[PDB]
């Protein structure tokens, strides 16, 4: 007569499932087939003065629960400041740190920080190379991306962003458009290292929140250098191989970097209402422009599909939707044109924001989270990838964030984080009928979570090619 | 076609589970009705600097769902340093907060650090008053316990144990038995407050481990004291009102409190084979002696059944059993005489130690956890309360803790806590057949979990009459 919850996890499979918690400072591994955890760590217990745990990646391993690795990265400053919670820390740190830990079939062990090995700290995602030999990691303070070597964290390129506006007033920066510069960006120090952990290199004090374009435009965040932000989110991967996207959130672009050669080859224009591309145009060996007449809607997430036939691009704010381009010629991303764009009477106001992603294995189906302040219930969206059509919209609870995917392609796998202060949780749904079997305890902020993949096929629909 | 993990929680009830997470340096409090975290907090987000959340107690509220209020604990110093995580501060902060959180129906929020307040600090056990007017709190750092006023946070009465060893030796000091002395402690400082918060009073640099009374024996444990050692634990009550109980690990003796005037008023002796009580005496009105030839065993965990007609006190270590003494007589705790021992083949060793307990709410069975090292299976014993026996012993995972019961008496819901580093959990069982049903998410290394009770008689079998 009674129901044991066991019954639950026989169906989910031999799956780990890894999230960090945020302002919670710890990071957690979880059995999906026994419900419990397998190891976690707070960061604290290491010396970590402002454990804001924020994106993190795992790489396949062969046997999960005998021993897998991942990065994680965090956030520092004035980040400690910006949610419900009344902080009180005196001198928070930089945060900017990105650890690198390996779960070792008993607990997690900290290996080391990458930003003191490599020099360069970054605080927003963090991917997977699709060989899983290397990550990579952006930062929207700092503006700049890298991919790094998985043996010795040392940066095997970095890119900083800039942005010159056409108007030099913060209400208009964006909006009456300008030119971003692309720049190579080489370490200063001895042992090829470079001289940006922490706070260094910050031009604004905190990560803009969603919506937060409309804060930096009013003049509410502070920063050295607001008027020259891009907002860089990410640096996601073509399953492919060869091309990295590099996401900008404030001026509704994607940069499609050569990753072998290391140069820019192609900009992608976000909003609905302008090309498919804006021209790249190279100043010197190490600088390109790009011209930018206006700039219609910031943009956010950006991902792959696990064929790399299709690259998406989520407009945010003043425009919502799903921006879709034929990524199929997988020689000339300068040919890359806009195919689709998936668009909702739901989606007219300021929020929803359309956000995280995870594809099925088949690139048939995706789903993409929606995300709002308190207290409208926020929930995962079931899109068509083949008509790009809206298939379903389901209501969760608080502050939605990212999700994963079991590599058999029957259940997704998220996380709600309580803006920080409220109700937290990890949500399960199959994919076959897009039902929610329900809710597993989390009390952790997560603004990531993956599934440890064992392949380099599962890295497709992982924390590699989309976030 | 799939299974809904909600059918699970559907059966257990609206009832909210509380626990803190140690190293984690978190709480939380989780709905079992629906698999959410509620709300969690990360006390390093409020400066602590060593946040080892350690015990914890919740008051009644009329409904847990709109609010509740709860006591957590906290340790520091050298307590960092005891388990395999390899911490990397090597002079964290000193612990010893008691802090007074409000969850509000949305979020906890942090109100006020009692032994700031108080000026008394104490790391062990935090228990509620059984009127829920107040609380009290164990160290075994300091040998101190104290019942607090829930409304001031303000100190009703402490009492500090010292102990004179027959032979000064650490190796004999208990074994050949001594004089602990019970000492009235008085506010030291303006505004009725103590002089006692952090390391202030610590005879010892870290709470002893369980088999730690053999590492202090061995000179093995730093410390100022360790001669006048005594290890207090707990401040139980007796559902009935007037008496409360301290432990004391290291004599294996319980003092029994008559709390409105004041004055110990019996002493009972834990091992078996000693007499039912010690001769308690009265040296002058602030002090009182008790004379013990010699210390056959160690004990630990001590509580009343709800009635108050049993009062329990395990031995640990040297001997492994229950020992029951006859409370009816709520009148004259000088008559309560032993009644029965529970020993099993089953704990024939050093370990298992057993170390936690609740009662089924008609005090006919008793929940009471098994404890090894790793990697020994720990688990949990279930007892029949009426003939005083062991009924059933069932296998679960590594570190388990404490265990508390749903107010129907339905399912008992533990925690296992992975020694900090490694598997850890909730744990539900039904008590209609003793059937673990499974476990949930946990991330956190708990050493306390409550259920929220809603009326005094909840009390009777939450965090107030056993630990
Ligand atoms: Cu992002
Ligand atoms: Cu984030
Ligand atoms: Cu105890
Ligand atoms: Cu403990």
């Amino acid at each position: 007569k009674y129901v044991k919850v066991q019954d639950f996890y026989d169906q989910l499979g031999k799956y780990v499932l890894v999230a960090p918690g945020k302002f919670s400072g710890t990071v957690a591994a979880t059995d999906l087939s026994t419900g419990w955890t397998m190891a976690w760590l707070a960061a604290w217990n290491y010396g970590d003065t402002c454990p804001i745990m924020h994106h993190m990646a795992a790489f396949p391993s062969p046997d999960p629960y005998k021993e897998f690795e991942f990065v994680v990265n965090t956030q520092g400053g004035k980040n400690l400041f910006i949610y419900g919670v009344p902080v009180t820390v005196e001198d928070p740190g930089e945060g900017m740190k990105i650890y690198r830990i390996k779960y070792d079939g008993t607990r997690m062990n900290l290996q080391r920080d990458a930003a003191e090995v490599s020099g360069l700290g970054l605080g927003v995602h963090v991917t997977i190379t699709p060989e899983a030999d290397g990550y990579a990691v952006g930062d929207g303070q700092k503006d700049i991306c890298a991919e790094f070597d998985r043996e010795t964290d040392m940066v095997r390129y970095a890119w900083a962003f800039d942005w010159d506006p056409n108007v030099k007033d913060l209400k208009r920066a964006w909006l009456d458009g300008g030119t971003m510069t692309i720049k190579r960006l080489k370490p200063t120090l001895p042992g090829g290292r470079y001289d940006l952990q922490g706070s260094k290199g910050n031009k604004i004090d905190w990560e803009l929140v969603p919506g937060g374009e409309l804060a930096i435009e009013d003049g509410k965040v502070s920063g050295d250098r607001p008027l020259h932000s891009v907002a860089n989110d990410a640096l996601v991967f073509d399953p492919r191989g060869k091309w990295a996207v590099a996401s900008m959130r404030l001026p509704g672009v994607c940069v499609v970097f050569d990753r072998e050669n290391q140069v820019p080859v192609a900009v992608l224009a976000g909003p609905k209402g302008t090309p498919s591309q804006f021209q790249l145009v190279k100043v010197d060996d190490d600088t390109w422009t790009v011209d930018i007449p206006e700039v219609i809607s910031a943009g956010h997430q950006a991902g792959f599909s696990p064929d790399g036939q299709s690259f998406l691009f989520m407009n945010s704010l003043r425009q919502n939707n799903i921006m879709v381009w034929d990524s199929s010629n997988h020689d000339d991303p300068t040919t890359w044109e806009k195919k689709a764009v998936v668009e909702s009477p739901d989606w007219r106001g300021a929020y929803p924001n359309t956000q995280h992603m995870v594809f099925t294995p088949d690139a048939k189906k995706i789903y993409v989270t929606m995300w709002w302040p308190s207290p409208t219930p926020n929930g995962i969206a079931v899109i068509d990838a083949v008509n790009w059509e809206v298939l379903k919209e389901v209501d969760l609870g608080p502050d939605m964030h990212t999700l994963a995917i079991t590599y058999d392609g029957k259940f997704v796998v998220g996380t709600l984080s309580g803006y920080q202060n409220t109700a937290s949780a990890i949500v399960v749904m199959e994919t076959e009928t897009d039902e929610v079997l329900g809710f597993l305890p989390s009390p952790m902020g997560h603004h990531d979570n993956v599934i440890v993949p064992r392949t380099l096929e599962d890295l497709r629909i992982s924390r590699s090619t989309t976030t």
